[PDB]
């Protein structure tokens, strides 16, 4: 087969690169490794950038969104024997964030590539990139046991973490920058009233714990806890104890527990890789980079390489100006760090670190007590929380 | 003998309490451990907060500084190849910034004392503080050879991080906080005009540099060097070799040099203790807590501590209201440790750690181009920097 752009996974990345593309009259094909109700069955990120907003607008698939989304203008974080509230829309200049689910979002888009048309192989097996640096790339798959060839003019990695594009880069030309956290994310999602009509971030002594929602009838709570943790050892009715434990006693009291749809540890991480091109290679998402999930950017970040890589490819096809592409990297690497930077210090503040010196536990109560309470402070929170502005 | 409040410590602390005390009527005495032209020798502090500008103008002893402090408007911060100023009067709401040497305020204030004829022990050897609880606390030193015994009230221990002070609450009574880190300043006076009518802090590969002055034809500047390192090691070509090394090109061209009037390494630490009283002894300045140079808030913490220690002993004298005293550490603390994580932040993002990862090092870069970049996070370094309101 041939194509003009060969998508390596069907992801959010993946399908919105594919929706964007299509509209704009560049053929894709997407190649996903799993089954659509795998890929369906994830359920992630829950607040999203108006950015990320208004690209799926742009890629034409928000009328579910703007039906069944809700926007948050501020979000609370308590410590030490308070809550406060950032109210992000006085704060970060009229600026909002929108939660809804990365399942909702990847189906609507799913939808909208099934319903144009457009290419769509899942289960591609041993997908392998070939030809990264000429001028003419090609992927090759097995369907059932047939390895078929692909031929295109741009291969798109968004096939996250575990992907096979990023490995598909000479390792020496690549730089890695990682840090991994001594803790994981226990979330929990369930079909019961959230306990607030905005998040509730909160530090507390026994660790971070964290009030979401999905609607008004589901919503989703996480709770930090040792690596060593397996999740059948945490029952339900565990679950909500250790919740309750470290919430405030009025916000505990309110909240209506119920058993779990959804339960799973998801390890804290930050990794960039430089650059994220090579040839005709680019990637996107979390095959280029890895935030941990306490600044919600991941999705985000996703949406923001997708829009530049798409409009690069625009001028690259409809304009011939491919030199443009030249440039990805250095793009992309600006937002990512600046957001990168973010979710670290939402990290290091909320959550409880192993071996920690009495200075280090008053500094870090008093980053709190000082951004908290600073008008300044607040607003450097609240500007990067809502989503510093695409370049 | 017999006085009110005997003080501990003639540095800028003690003298400073002294001199507001007495003005006020309240008979205090100062025991100095050295000599005047000791404490003289000290070279030290060169920035000063508007609210200590108030304090001495206050005290009364503000005509030399009003002639010949320097009143700055901004301050720059060079790093990766280029130069930001902050503009912190515009930034911090018309807030400034003095730069006086420190050796200039004592000396105003030993000429102030001399004048009021207000006691003053210099060369006080041995100095014990006894009956901290009770109702008549004393203190006992030898003049020569003979020990004499001196009556009070109360007890103000401004002797700095070595002093008897803080050695004499009950170590079961304080909890301590220290960070000490793996460098030190090396600092050098010259008789040289400065490089710049405004500060600038430099983050560079070699290590931290930093471009200060006394007057206009006087200079005092700063490099970053390992704990290991001897001053006598350090000649002034070496000196001046090494601070070029780590300017702007532009800067080091511009730069004046000349021999050395003082040099000497000072290494960094923080260092705070809870609480800062015991019975009828108060701690202020270095003899309660220490803050690394970098955000100049050593002295300007003495001060403020000072402004509250005599407020609430004038109301305790003049309107006998003894029960406030009781709030001396809660009102400190909470200045202190906002001062200590400003301190700490400047300090961690101008410096280079040894056995850094590439990771912590893009943060430490990202951390100086968001807060230089954003008009939130100026406005943070800006209000910090000016000094935070006394409460
Ligand atoms: C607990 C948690 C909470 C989060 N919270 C938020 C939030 O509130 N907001 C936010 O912005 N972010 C959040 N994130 C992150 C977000 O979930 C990810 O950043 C986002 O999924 C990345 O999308 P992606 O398309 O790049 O990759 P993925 O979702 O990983 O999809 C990649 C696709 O690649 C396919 N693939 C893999 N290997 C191959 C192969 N060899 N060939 C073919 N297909 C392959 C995969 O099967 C997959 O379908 C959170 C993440 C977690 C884990
Ligand atoms: C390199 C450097 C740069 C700095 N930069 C700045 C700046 O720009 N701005 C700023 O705000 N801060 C700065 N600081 C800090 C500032 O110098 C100190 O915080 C300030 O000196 C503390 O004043 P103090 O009165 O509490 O103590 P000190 O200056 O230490 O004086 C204490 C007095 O106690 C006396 N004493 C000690 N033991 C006894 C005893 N047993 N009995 C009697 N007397 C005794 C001592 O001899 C001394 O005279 C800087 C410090 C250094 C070292
Ligand atoms: N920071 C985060 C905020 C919200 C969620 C979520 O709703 O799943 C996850 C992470
Ligand atoms: N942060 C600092 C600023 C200035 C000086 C100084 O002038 O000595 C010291 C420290």
């Amino acid at each position: 087969m041939k194509t003009q752009v060969a998508i390596i996974g069907a992801g959010p990345s993946g399908l919105l690169l594919g929706q964007l593309l299509h509209k704009a009259g560049i053929d894709n094909v997407i190649l996903e490794r799993q089954t659509p109700d795998y890929v369906l069955g994830r359920i992630r990120a829950g607040v999203l950038e108006q950015g990320m907003v208004d690209l799926l607008r742009e890629a034409g698939v928000d009328r579910r969104m703007a039906r069944d989304g809700l926007v948050h203008e501020g979000v609370e974080i308590a410590f030490a024997g308070q809550r406060r509230r950032i109210d992000l829309k006085r704060l970060s200049g009229g600026k909002t964030v929108t939660v809804y689910g990365q399942t909702e979002v990847t189906r609507d888009l799913m939808e909208a590539r099934e319903a144009s048309g457009a290419t769509t192989v899942y289960q591609a097996a041993e997908v392998r990139l070939h030809d990264l640096q000429g001028e003419r790339p090609y992927v090759t798959f097995e369907r059932d046991g047939e390895r078929l060839r692909l031929d295109c003019d741009y291969i798109a990695g968004c096939d996250g973490f575990h992907g096979i594009s990023r490995q598909s880069i000479p390792a020496e030309r690549l730089k890695v920058f990682e840090r991994v956290y001594p803790f994981g994310w226990l979330g929990l999602l369930a079909d019961t009233p959230p306990v607030s009509h905005e998040l509730i971030y909160a530090n507390h002594p026994r660790g971070f714990a964290l009030c979401s929602q999905r609607s008004a009838t589901r919503s989703r709570y996480y709770v930090q806890v040792p690596l060593t943790e397996k999740v059948e050892d945490w029952s339900d009715e565990r679950f909500w104890t250790e919740l309750k434990a470290r919430l405030p006693a009025e916000v505990a009291e309110k909240l209506v527990t119920g058993p779990s749809l959804e339960k799973s540890i998801a390890p804290l991480r930050s990794f960039v890789v430089e650059p994220m091109q090579h040839g005709r290679l680019f990637l996107a998402g979390d095959a280029a980079h890895i935030v941990p999930p306490t600044g919600a950017k991941g999705l985000n970040l996703a949406a923001s390489d997708v829009s530049t890589l798409y409009r690069l490819l625009l001028k690259a096809y409809r304009e011939g100006r491919g030199e443009l592409l030249e440039r990805y990297s250095a793009i992309c690497l600006r937002r990512i760090w600046k957001a990168e930077r973010f979710s670290w210090w939402m990290t290091s503040v909320l959550h409880r670190f192993p071996d920690t010196d009495a200075f280090s536990q008053r500094i870090q109560q008093t980053e709190l007590e000082y951004y908290l309470g600073s008008e300044a402070g607040l607003a450097t929170i609240a500007e990067n929380y809502v989503g510093l502005p695409y370049e």
